[PDB]
DNA sequence: CTTTCCACTTATTCAACCTTTTACC
DNA sequence: GGTAAAAGGTTGAATAAGTGGAAAG
């Protein structure tokens, strides 16, 4: 229902590569003729502060329902079957490029099973369980028990290229960070101001992440580990690269959500640095206050 | 019988954050 | 030497992904 301008379709695909998810529920249901009912869909869950992105996607595609996900988050879910055609037409024309493309392909296979009403019979349920085994986190314990002949095997790697800077604006709206690092320094003011751009992602998309270096013509990859988990970040710390390469990209290709406000505050700091005001008392004061009112410091 | 919606749950991949060290001139 | 750039990380929660129940014809 939003009357805000519609979201650009590539920005939407990039935001979905970041934050979207495909869903296939295969549920025990003793009122169904086959003993199972299904539900197929696409969904995005965000913090409450970004509910307006969900409204804007809802009004762009003209489909989906919005509901709370606990007290601090909100979802857009599309599962009405005819409305899934809008989702398929979109991602066929503006395709995903992360490993999530493999989940879209499994969703589309499932759509074809359900469109033929095959899932109302046991052959169709078996084909959906085969599809679901490869989808996201795979089969539940109960489905593994009911369908032991379905082996869980690893998926082929997706290797696609960034299509344009609109996709990148949508993806950065999901995964990006515009950070102002205030480094204790042996300098006259005692504080070094360093702007840091990052995009963060699991190691499954290392090839895509490395390609950001050539696509943007700057930056580097940092590797991370915590517990059983590994991920990467594309990082830019060189001020001329931030000012001449990163900032113009998102000035031209507008971010969505609260993160736009953080980007615009970050650009105020970059203008001060370009003017060397970050090495003055008044400039440092302004930058300290900007830090306190962006990202985690922003009130909601 | 099946679809659709709305309330609700949960593991970790994200974002955002820090300090210290080295590069550069 | 002093400023910029990179290195070397930590961690809490907004994401992704999933689950429970039932209204409706
Ligand atoms: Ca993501
Ligand atoms: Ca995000
Ligand atoms: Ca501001």
């Amino acid at each position: 229902e939003s009357r805000r301008e519609s979201i650009n379709p590539w920005i939407l695909t990039g935001f979905a590569d970041a934050e979207g998810s495909f869903l296939l529920r295969i549920r025990n249901n003793n009122k169904s003729s086959v003993g199972y009912s299904t539900e197929l869909g696409f969904q995005i869950t965000l913090h409450n502060k970004d509910k307006s992105i969900l409204e804007n996607i809802q009004s762009t595609w003209k489909v989906g329902v919005i509901a709370n996900s606990g007290d601090n988050a909100v979802s857009l879910k599309v599962t009405r079957f005819e409305d899934l055609k809008v989702i398929i037409d979109h991602f066929e024309k503006y395709p995903l490029i992360t490993q999530k493309l493999g989940d879209y392909m499994l969703f589309k296979q499932a759509f074809c099973v359900m469109e033929n009403k095959e899932h109302l019979k046991i052959n169709g349920i078996k084909e959906l369980v085969r599809i679901k085994a490869k989808l996201n986190w795979g089969l539940t314990d109960e489905l593994k028990k009911a369908f032991p002949e379905i082996i869980s095997k690893e998926r082929s790697l997706i290797n696609k290229n960034i299509p344009n800077f609109k996709w990148l604006a949508g993806f950065t709206s999901g995964e990006g960070c515009f950070f102002v690092n205030l480094i204790k320094s042996k300098s006259k003011l005692g504080v070094q101001v360093q702007l840091v751009f990052s995009i963060t992602q699991h190691i499954k998309d290392k090839n895509l992440m490395n390609s950001l270096i050539t696509y943007l013509g700057c930056g580097y990859i940092k590797e991370y580990n915590k517990s059983e988990f590994s991920w990467l970040a594309f990082v830019v710390t060189k001020f001329s690269d931030i000012n001449d390469k990163i900032i113009p990209v998102f000035q031209e290709n507008t971010l969505i959500g609260v993160k736009l406000e953080d980007f615009e505050d970050w650009c105020k700091v970059a203008k001060l640095i370009e003017e060397k005001k970050h090495l003055t008392e008044s400039g440092l004061d302004e930058i300290k206050k900007i830090k306190l009112n962006m990202n985690k410091g922003r009130v909601f």
